């Protein structure tokens, strides 16, 4: 039958998997991880399977409650593949314009209502992108900035320290300083 795809998404390999829990949040960022039929493109240090993810996370003494997956250019993992059942929720996230206003809402939206229903816990809402850098650090400050009250800025500057790279799309960056907080 017909090939499936199987690139390295460019950039991919040059980003530290897995970012730091954001202190004061229950965010935590990291790139895509690769089903099987990725690897053979790659050396094996260069590797970050979603069991790679998992153990990456109770390595930093911590829980995945949620992945919010915001990929839209292949398949990378199915999410009736992960290791463990974690509750999982795509959030398209195309293009490299601003993310839309639609798009803003459904991640609010998804955050609420994982922190509403698990009040009585520290699991953690693990987002992705393809580096988890810029679409994710985009959503996570937007969502600290209208919901929490956040400087924009403090905002950008926790998502970066925790993240290890800076985020780097400036029209994200400048939307979030100057333009409008959406509704919730
Ligand atoms: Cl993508």
């Amino acid at each position: 039958g017909p090939l499936g795809s199987n690139h390295i998404p460019e950039r991919w390999k040059d980003y530290l998997p897995v970012g730091q829990r954001m202190p004061g949040t229950r965010f935590i960022a990291f790139k895509v991880p690769l089903q099987k039929s990725f690897e053979k493109k790659l050396a094996p240090e260069e590797c970050f399977s979603p069991l790679d993810l998992f153990n990456k996370i109770r390595e930093q003494n911590e829980e995945l409650g949620l992945i919010i997956d915001l990929t839209y250019t292949q398949r990378y993992y199915k999410p009736e593949d992960l290791p463990e059942t974690v509750p999982y929720l795509k959030i398209f996230t195309v293009g490299h314009q601003v993310p839309d206003d639609e798009t803003i809402f459904k991640f609010k939206h998804a955050v609420n209502g994982f922190l509403k229903e698990n009040k009585d816990n520290d699991k953690l809402i693990g987002v992705h992108s393809t580096h988890g850098l810029n679409r994710t650090g985009y959503l996570i400050c937007r969502y600290l900035i209208d919901v929490e009250g956040v400087r924009p800025d403090d905002a950008i500057e926790l998502f970066n320290r925790c993240r290890g790279h800076c985020l780097e799309r400036q029209n994200y960056i400048e939307d979030l300083q100057n333009g409008p907080i959406r509704k919730n």
